[PDB]
Formats: structure tokens, C-alpha cells, sequence
């Protein structure tokens, strides 16, 4: 496949596959040939350009973009070793404080993409990988959405309930940076209390503190061990500000949410300080 050579499959979308490859280990994303019309293909090339311009340690470089000999659009990107952020933090038993530091780093990568006019649209643990580099947990944000609104509509869909914003779930036209903010909120909720956000009748989850308070003692013990804390300290630290921050990010109305990932970061730093 060009200067690049497929090793194994690592993902599928029904309208695209991702493979592990190599010249440097790469990801090679193939797009189904009938998924993008002339306009979608234009939009795809442009957004691929925008992505290629990002220079941030937490975002994969873009090596190549083209169309294969089967009519499929492709991109080659850096392959990032790592594990889903939530799973990684549990395995290495990070404190809330170390988790929030990683949240800042993830937020800084998403904020860098927003500033270059790029919105991810599918943030979730499997697209936010962590490894240890020079002793520190360092995140990698992968698999940005490209030309998602231009896809052949003749083709359980879209993103993941819980992470995807209500607007995206209602198939809305105006999906903006605030949708990534919602998804960060949902990820940060899980990092904080070890339980998924479940939107209740008013489209808002319980505060993390109340969520972990309701679960049985065995679930409670596991969550607290994975954060190197007692239940009572976990409950208090969440109540101290992480509840408010994650709930602001998870406001069902975009207008009531953080207006920017920059505003979310400021509140995370105020909690740490
Ligand atoms: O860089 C990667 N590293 C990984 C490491 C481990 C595993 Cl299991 C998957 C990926 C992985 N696939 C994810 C695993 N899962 C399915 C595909 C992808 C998102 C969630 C990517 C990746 N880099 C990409 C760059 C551009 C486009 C796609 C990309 N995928």
C-alpha cells in the first residue's frame, strides 16, 4: 500500500477500517469507496490538511492522504502505543490528583485542535490512549472525525451513548466544540467516580459523589482502591469541586455548558490549586 505495508487489522466502522502498518509503525485508515461523493472527498482532503498542521505531543502526526487502487480514500497517521485512559488509570491506581493532571493534558490537546478549527466529535476512552514516557503518564488523542457530516446517508449508529452529546444524538446540524466538551465531561466523570454517567429524566447524570454513594460496598471498595483513597475522602474531594466541573461539562444544553475547553481547564486548575 504505497510506501506503507499492512500488518494487521485493529478497527472497523462498516464504512472504514483501521490497520496497523509500517514503512515507523503507522495506522492506515481506509474509507469505503461509496461513502464520500465529490463534495465529501473535498471536505475529507481539506480536514486532513487541517489535522496535518496540528503540532502537539498528544496528537498523531499525519504522514499521507490519498485514494487507493480500489477507489478508497485513506490516511496514514502515527500509531500510538497505549491503553484506554480510564482502564490505564485504574491499572496504575492513580489518585484523583494524578487523574486531574492527566485530564488537563488531554484537555490541552483537544484545546489545541479547537484553536486550529478541528473538532474531534468522537472522544471516548478508546480514542484517548495513555502510556508512560520519561516517567510521566502522557495521553494520545486518536481517530479524529473527518468529514462525518458528508457521509453517504444510505450507509446503533454515530457515536457512543454516554459520551456523545444530546445534540449529536438528535442528529443535529450545529455540532461544535461544546460537543467535545460534553464527551470530555463524560470521560472525566468515569475517571473521577469509576461509574458511567447515566442521564436521568432531565437529561443530566447524578453528581459523581452521589453515584458512588449509591453503589454496593464491593463496588465501592474496588473504586476506592483504584484511586488509592478511602470512600469518605473520595466523596469529599468530589464534593469539593469535581462534581460541579463534570456536571457543567455534561449540561444537556450547550448554552449552559463550558463555552470552551479553556474554561474547563481553568476550573480543573482551580480544583488542583
Ligand atoms: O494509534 C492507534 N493506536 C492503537 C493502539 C492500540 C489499539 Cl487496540 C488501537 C489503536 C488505534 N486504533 C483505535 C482502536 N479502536 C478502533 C480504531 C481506533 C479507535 C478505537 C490507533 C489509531 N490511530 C489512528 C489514527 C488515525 C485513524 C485511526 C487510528 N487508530
Amino acid at each position: 500500500f504505497g510506501a506503507w505495508a499492512i500488518d494487521r487489522l485493529i478497527g472497523a466502522g462498516g464504512m472504514g477500517q483501521v490497520y496497523l502498518g509500517h514503512r515507523r509503525e503507522v495506522a492506515i485508515k481506509l474509507v469505503a469507496a461509496d461513502a464520500l461523493d465529490a463534495q465529501g472527498r473535498a471536505l475529507f482532503e481539506f480536514e486532513c490538511r487541517l489535522l496535518a498542521q496540528m503540532v502537539h505531543p498528544a496528537i498523531a502526526q499525519i504522514h499521507d492522504v490519498g485514494t487507493d487502487a480500489h477507489g478508497q480514500p485513506y490516511l496514514v497517521a502515527e500509531y500510538l502505543r497505549g491503553e484506554p485512559i480510564t482502564w490505564w488509570c485504574d491499572e496504575h491506581r492513580l489518585s484523583l490528583h494524578a487523574r486531574v493532571l492527566l485530564m488537563l493534558r488531554v484537555g490541552e490537546a483537544v484545546q489545541h485542535a479547537h484553536q486550529k478549527g478541528v473538532i474531534h466529535r468522537d472522544l471516548k476512552p478508546s480514542n484517548v490512549l495513555v502510556s508512560e514516557i520519561d516517567g510521566r503518564p502522557m495521553p494520545g488523542v486518536i481517530d479524529f472525525g473527518i468529514a462525518v457530516d458528508a457521509t453517504n446517508p444510505g450507509m446503533h449508529d454515530r457515536g457512543t451513548p454516554g459520551y456523545m452529546s444530546p445534540e449529536q444524538a438528535r442528529g443535529a446540524q450545529d455540532v461544535d466544540a461544546r460537543s467535545d466538551i460534553y464527551a470530555l465531561g463524560a470521560m472525566f466523570y468515569e475517571l473521577s467516580c469509576g461509574l458511567a454517567p447515566v442521564a436521568g429524566r432531565d437529561g443530566v447524570p447524578q453528581p459523581p459523589s452521589q453515584r458512588v454513594a449509591a453503589v454496593p460496598a464491593d463496588a465501592r471498595a474496588r473504586i476506592c482502591a483504584a484511586r488509592a483513597t478511602t470512600y469518605q475522602k473520595l466523596h469529599e474531594q468530589l464534593r469539593d469541586g469535581l462534581d460541579a466541573i463534570v456536571l457543567r461539562a455534561l449540561e444537556p444544553q450547550p448554552g449552559a455548558r463550558y463555552a470552551s475547553v479553556s474554561a474547563l481547564l481553568d476550573d480543573l486548575h482551580r480544583w488542583l490549586d
